[PDB]
């Protein structure tokens, strides 16, 4: 299913995210999992 | 300067979440704060 969970981030990184979001249409969940996939592709498989 | 949100993954998406993190010895929010600044980064 879906899963919900509560992160704490550094209010830097907190405003980063929602800049990078909104830039790509994207929710913050939608961009952190972009973040998450483009991290792990471009290192492991 | 620590903040929460509340975020909804998808089961598969946190799974890889999970095992990076377990990987790398941090929180799954630290995780994903490495995440975000290659994502940053990577312009
Ligand atoms: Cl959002
Ligand atoms: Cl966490």
């Amino acid at each position: 299913m879906k899963k919900r969970l509560t992160i704490t981030l550094s209010e830097s990184v907190l405003e980063n995210l929602e800049k990078m979001a909104r830039e790509m249409g994207l929710s913050k969940s939608a961009m952190i999992s972009v973040a998450l996939e483009n991290y792990k592709k471009g290192q492991e498989r």
